[PDB]
């Protein structure tokens, strides 16, 4: 009935972190799905499906959709029969997670458009240009932040992340049972590693985006 993740339809972007949370379950899974990369500039495409410009979204055999990620890995999980434990990872690590939003901002959004592996999300000028246009508005100015990486929010991702590794296990990261703290705390590590030659990216969160990585078919950058 169904194969290895290695006929529904999931629209998406791979830089995506609310994507990956539907990829990670997906995958993870079993899932049958057929994987459709929107350009960012594609708008009709959104707006035909669901009527609004957002991803993920998925499209079921009759046609009707779901939105929002947490929703659509419910129902991959329903029909996979696939348990997600809930939530036991210490509040500290949740507060240091929320604290990389300003640092990330800076320090990846900025090589998102003209990342190589992205290039499935922005396989025009146009598209690139209509994220840079679109996010400059609460990110700033694309270049300057790219020929200066702020320095203080290198050390403050450093920082955070040596304080959130001793709580990251394997093979999931509450170490034997796969949780919505993946699913909620992997896509922030994943689109982390976009910008892994300026960051201090630790041991144990290390092994456990590798393992991610070798359990899927989600490729870090
Ligand atoms: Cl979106």
């Amino acid at each position: 009935h169904h194969h290895h993740h290695s006929a529904m339809k999931i629209y998406l972007y791979h830089h995506c972190p609310y994507c990956i949370k539907v990829r990670l379950v997906a995958d993870l899974s079993n899932f049958d799905y057929q994987m459709i990369i929107l350009a960012n500039d594609d708008e009709k495409a959104h707006i035909d499906r669901i009527g609004s410009k957002q991803v993920p979204f998925l499209e079921k055999d009759d046609g009707t959709f779901i939105k929002e990620s947490d929703e659509i890995c419910k129902f991959i999980a329903k029909v996979q029969n696939f348990e997600i434990a809930e939530s036991t990872i210490d509040d500290f690590v949740k507060g240091c997670i929320t604290d990389l939003e300003p640092h990330y901002r800076r320090i990846i959004y900025p090589r998102i458009p003209h990342h190589p592996r992205n290039e499935c999300d922005f396989p025009t000028q146009s598209a690139k240009e209509y994220f840079i246009n679109k996010k400059s508005q609460y990110i700033g100015d694309f270049d300057a932040l790219l020929r200066n990486p702020p320095y203080d929010s290198i050390r403050a991702i450093n920082q955070i992340l040596a304080k959130i590794d001793p709580f990251i296990k394997t093979p999931f990261i509450n170490s034997e049972k796969f949780s919505w703290d993946d699913i909620n705390i992997f896509p922030i590590f994943f689109i982390l590693t976009m910008s892994k030659d300026l960051l201090e990216i630790p041991t144990n969160i290390t092994n456990y985006i590798k393992n991610i990585e070798a359990k899927t078919n989600i490729e870090l950058y």
